[PDB]
């Protein structure tokens, strides 16, 4: 003990949160220095300095000491040090930590307010604050347990960690050091501690002294604890040596209790000597978890006391080394050494539940779940632990009542995201929703769909989101009522009416993982399903009900794939730990492991024939391996791939092994000899590198399908010919697929939660499977191909039945639709996502299908009775509804048909395509009027007053044709490039403005020049509308911007346009009242004329909307997102 401090060192250390010396301190200069050395041996270059050793040997104390020396601080870590206490943590654990470390480093919000909402984000937000804002700083990781935790700090920093396992760094790259600390000190130093505690000097130290140290195994933690006794009870020296002698401590699980012995004893004793009043307070600390510094306030409510008092009480404990604590800034928080938490938990075992119940009880006697303001020292403790205690006390009614509440969700998510809660629901499911209710799933699904929204600023009206759930959901009822209980307050909640129809409701949905699901598959008889994800476990459940069957902890790192053997007798799993494992599918007992791959093994499939029993594995190490489960050894190692082997399947006729890799090849090895028979280079891309993934065989084993970037390809196993090439979801990359055994069906997880099954041979999409709003990693058919499963990042696994999914339906449409608001109801005609078009009557299912050669655009004749449509090949057809059959085909159009509309009257059909003519087919007669704009291409058009028609091409030109007399009355050149949209002033028509990459020039039809150029937008206008007379013209920006302008030749009124939109702003529309402006782009969003927006609500699952259909009453809306979901909203009662 002494002084190396410098007031500088002080501040730097107090800032980084570095705990300060113990009650009694004894230098260990020999080691302190050794560490420091390893620290300079870092230089300026990032690295790792590890201090390892048995618990309580002093590792923490040592660390804090190393950075307590100006000489080392300045000129080395000039930027300071940051102490992060971590301990044993799971994914949610580490987030709670990182979140905290982030509230610390960005105290000013130098780079965004709000904490990170997940580990991945957090890691990033940190790699910045550390490589600027805090450059040349030392990070202190205290008590690291798993290697993956360091993998989040592995961002070019200089880190000094403490750990019991000297192997937590085996999973990290970078220069690494080590500094072993002996389990215990030396009799001299040991004696020193006691010497300093009792107040003597080794000389006057009783005989037992040299003998006591021997019992405390030289462990500082233990020694201090005892030295604390001998101090508070100066006579009983030989007495205590005796107690320490015979460890009278009896803990269940007798067995091999290491560090316990000595510690348990010292603890048992010291605690027993606590005054008969503060004795029950310490017992209460048996619910204080390992690695969790508790703020004072917590205990005040626990013990119905007040700040000062509590602190004194707890100060007594700290004085005996029964409790530790450090400054969090004025307010104090107290922790416990991991070893003591174990002591207390073992001792007071049978009271734990009650102690947990005592907490919560005192939390309710003082707070409300959704009331705690973010200024309370204990604010955090409650959010991330209130749920814990309730369940640790096994309180159904209490817990349920907290989780099954939007207020809690809203309150918490807004503070820490939905990450944690999504975990809680899985964890506490058992004690949570049981009975017969599904109120759990409801909230469980609720968090899936909107998880992406919750926590993100601006915090989304939780009531709205809840209104978009099934009527039959608690989430809905809670939100609905939350609404009505406010009826009239300048809000108005839109209410998705056809919410019912949409939602491809899958026959079954399973939630058994706490992290992303990477792969899942059916048992050979299809009765069961096994799924393995990033949560490190192997899971199995009945295919029929999701009824959990097995919950194994398969690996020590993410599980990339899993499969069943030919007789479902086994299940293998291969993971990132580079191991492969075999399990008894019945009992789940490990039936041996095979570690031989260098890198992570991705592929693992068994032989199909019930005869032989082999396992094939592909790995990032470029090899493939055949294992003979009937042998403790590998059987073959196929060398050959140029890159990572991503997939492999045995042929039905077990003689061949197909293999798929990143080296751009498909390959057929010969099982019986592990020899490469063929290799098929994938060269269908325009030298570029391509990765092939999923790759299954045909029924006869004579064909193989594979996926590469945007395509699925069918090869002839023999000739090696490409028998087919279907192009998938435009331009993205197929993440996974699976070929059925019938109907040449193929299911592929397109790109990001999009799932569509195609028909090879027909080379056409058959169905759109909408079920996830988070990445889909895997997907596959049951063995009879009667159904398929979906595995995703939203950590769910859903089972679908093919038949039901492939049936044609109005659940998913294209964005080409037309609506007719006819008072008593709404009517939507839409181009089906696969074949024809649907006559959807909102406010009633009444969906009527009309098949057709895949139309390209729709059209409704006011009065219904007739519907018209565009064609890919240019065809035009009117169908008459009253009959629903007899139609007509008016010849014309080269390119595919774009816009298409009926005349005011039911006769004549104006239509445009991708060329410069506008067909005016006055059907019924057979007459035609052509408008050779001679432009380049008619961008679009729209009917006008009396048989007059406004038209704009992307040549800056806008014309005013006359139907009946294809005569260009007016012709303007209002822009030097594509005219994107433009509307009329409706009222009168004195005005009709444009918008076109640049600004929004507004005019009057007459003056062959614009009234005034509005060069406001920086992104480029894409839409606009005139106030229903009013005197305003709102314009849509290509960058979510949207300025309001005034009908007065040219000005620049208020630019209400945040983003802190969600991509583009493809539409606007003033309200009759000329006060509320409705907007649509990445989502709908209402505003308030003249500064400030409004009901910024309604987030649609999908984005990139186009044209929002408001109605007369401005109390009904219809739209369609790129997810093909039909939104028919309508202001609440
Ligand atoms: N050098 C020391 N001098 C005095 N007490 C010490 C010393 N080292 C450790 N201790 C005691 O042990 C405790 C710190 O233990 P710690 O270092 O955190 O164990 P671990 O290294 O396994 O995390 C303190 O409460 C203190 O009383």
């Amino acid at each position: 003990t002494d002084g190396g401090i410098t007031s500088f060192v002080r501040t730097v250390l107090c800032e980084g949160g570095v705990p300060q010396r113990p009650v009694i301190f004894v230098t260990r200069k020999k080691l302190v220095h050794a560490i420091q050395q390893k620290l300079w041996k870092l230089n300026g270059e990032p690295g790792w300095v590890t201090i390892y050793g048995m618990a309580g040997c002093g590792k923490s104390v040592l660390a804090a000491e190393a950075v307590r020396d100006h000489s080392l601080l300045e000129g080395c870590f000039s930027g300071g040090v940051h102490w992060v206490s971590i301990g044993k943590q799971d994914k949610s654990g580490l987030l709670m930590k990182l979140q905290n470390l982030c509230m610390r480093l960005d105290q000013e919000e130098s780079f965004s307010q709000r904490l990170p909402l997940n580990i991945e984000e957090a890691k990033d937000r940190l790699r910045v604050l550390m490589l600027r804002k805090h450059p040349r700083s030392l990070l202190i990781l205290d008590d690291v347990w798993d290697p993956w935790v360091l993998k989040a700090f592995d961002n070019q920093c200089q880190i000094l960690l403490t750990t019991r396992d000297k192997s937590v760094t085996d999973s990290v790259m970078g220069p690494k050091h080590v500094v072993p600390v002996e389990s215990g000190l030396g009799r001299e130093k040991g004696l020193e501690i006691l010497s300093l505690f009792v107040n003597m000097k080794k000389e006057d130290l009783p005989a037992e002294a040299h003998s006591i140290i021997k019992e405390c195994k030289g462990s500082p933690l233990v020694v201090s604890l005892i030295g604390a006794l001998l101090r508070d009870f100066p006579n009983r020296w030989a007495y205590y040596l005796r107690q320490l002698q015979n460890k009278q401590f009896k803990r269940i699980r007798k067995s091999s209790s290491y560090d316990y012995e000595a510690l348990d004893e010292a603890m048992s004793i010291s605690v027993e000597m606590l005054r008969e009043d503060i004795k029950d307070y310490y017992t209460d600390l048996s619910i204080l978890q390992k690695d969790v510094k508790v703020p004072t306030k917590v205990l005040c409510v626990l013990w119905d006391l007040e700040t000062e008092e509590v602190e004194d009480i707890l100060q007594e404990f700290v004085n005996k080394s029964l409790l530790f604590c450090n400054r969090n800034g004025k307010s104090f928080c107290y922790y416990l050494h991991d070893l003591q938490v174990d002591f207390l938990t073992e001792k007071n075992r049978s009271q734990l539940q009650d102690l947990h119940r005592k907490m919560v009880t005192q939390f309710q006697r003082y707070y409300q779940p959704h009331t705690l303001s973010p200024d309370q020292e204990d604010c955090m403790y409650w959010y991330n632990f209130l749920a814990y205690h309730m369940a640790s006390a096994n309180m159904h009614k209490e817990l349920c009542a907290l989780m099954f509440s939007l207020d809690w969700i809203k309150a918490k998510t807004e503070l820490v995201g939905p990450a944690h809660l999504i975990h809680e629901f899985v964890a506490y499911r058992h004690i949570l929703d049981e009975k017969d209710c599904a109120v759990c799933e409801n909230f469980q699904e609720f968090l899936s769909l909107n998880g992406h929204l919750l926590g993100r600023q601006p915090f989304p009206n939780i009531v709205q989101l809840g209104l978009c759930e099934p009527e039959t959901s608690e989430v809905y009822r809670q939100a609905k009522l939350q609404a009505k209980q406010e009826g009239d307050t300048g809000r108005l909640y839109l209410e998705w009416i056809n919410k019912k129809t949409i939602k491809n409701l899958s026959r079954l949905v399973v939630r058994p993982h706490t992290d992303a699901v990477y792969h899942a598959c059916f048992s050979q008889d299809g009765q069961r399903i096994a799924s393995c994800g990033a949560d490190k476990t192997l899971q199995v459940f009945k295919a029929e009900t999701g009824e959990k069957l097995l919950d194994i902890k398969a690996h020590e790192d993410e599980v990339l794939c899993c499969a069943f053997s030919s007789d479902d007798s086994y299940i293998a799993t291969c993971s990132a730990d580079k191991k492969v494992k075999i399990w008894d599918s019945a009992t789940g007992k490990l039936v041996h492991t095979y570690d031989e791959h260098s890198e992570q093994v991705n592929c693992c499939h068994f032989t199909n024939k019930s005869n032989h029993l082999l396992l094939a594995t592909g790995s990032n190490d470029f090899f493939l391996k055949l294992w003979d489960l009937n042998q403790k050894e590998c059987r073959n190692t196929m060398f050959g791939h140029t890159n990572s082997v991503n997939h492999c399947r045995f042929s039905p006729d077990d003689e061949l092994l197909a293999s798929c890799s990143a080296d751009g090849t498909l390959r057929l090895w010969d099982v019986r000899s592990a020899n490469e028979r063929k290799s098929i280079n994938v060269k269908r891309f325009f030298d570029v590198e391509v990765i092939v993934k999923c790759c299954s065989w045909s029924a006869d084993g004579d064909k193989i399908i594979v996926a590469a970037k945007n395509k699925v390809l069918l090869f002839d196993i023999h000739t090696s010919g490409l028998l087919a090439e279907i192009h998938t979801g435009h331009h993205s990359t197929i993440q996974y697929c699976d070929f059925s055994p019938y109907d040449h069906l193929a299911v592929i997880a397109l790109s990001q939660y999009c799932v569509e099954l195609w028909n090879i041979d027909s080379r056409l999409k058959v169905a759109d499977c909408r079920g996830h709003l988070s990445w889909v990693h895997g997907v596959m058919f049951s063995p009879d191909g009667s159904s398929f499963l979906t595995a995703s990042d939203d950590q769910t696994i859903r089972v679908w039945e093919t038949k039901k999914v492939c049936k044609n339906s109005a659940i998913v449409l294209k964005q080409e639709i037309d609506v007719v608001f006819q008072e008593n109801e709404t009517m939507v005609l839409a181009v089906d996502n696969i074949r024809g078009l649907q006559l959807i009557a909102g406010k009633t299912g009444q969906i009527d299908y009309l098949p057709e050669a895949q139309v390209s655009c729709c059209c409704l004749s006011p009065h219904l009775e007739y519907v018209a449509f565009g064609d890919e090949d240019g065809a035009i057809k009117i169908i008459e509804l009253p009959n629903n059959r007899v139609f007509s085909s008016g010849v014309g159009h080269k390119k595919a048909v774009r816009h298409i509309q009926f005349t005011a009257d039911g006769k004549t059909l104006i239509s445009s395509s991708e060329d410069s003519v506008i067909q005016v087919w006055n059907w019924q007669t057979g007459d035609y009027v052509f408008l050779q704009a001679h432009q380049e291409t008619v961008k679009d058009f729209r009917l006008l007053q009396d048989s007059r028609l406004l038209s704009w091409s992307f040549d800056g030109t806008v014309k005013v044709w006359n139907v009946i007399t294809g005569r260009i009355e007016r012709d303007f050149t209002c822009h030097q490039g594509t005219v994107l949209s433009c509307a009329i002033s409706s009222d009168a028509t004195k005005f009709s403005s444009t918008s076109a990459d640049k600004t929004a020039k507004i005019w009057s039809f007459d003056l062959l020049s614009p009234l005034h150029e509005l060069k406001g937008h920086n992104g480029c206008v894409r839409c606009s509308a005139f106030s229903l007379d009013g005197i305003l013209l709102a314009t849509g920006d290509d960058n979510g911007e949207i300025r309001i302008w005034n009908v007065s030749d040219g000005q620049l009124l208020h630019s209400c346009a945040p983003i802190s939109h969600g991509g583009w702003v493809t539409d606007v529309c003033f309200s009759p009242d000329s006060k509320t402006l409705v907007s649509a782009g990445g989502y709908l969003k209402w505003w308030n004329v003249a500064t400030g927006d409004s009901s910024q609500t309604f987030y649609t699952n999908g984005t990139n909307l186009k044209k929002i259909h408001v109605s007369p009453d401005f109390r009904t809306y219809v739209t369609v997102d790129n997810l093909g979901i039909l939104y028919i909203l309508q202001v609440l009662e």
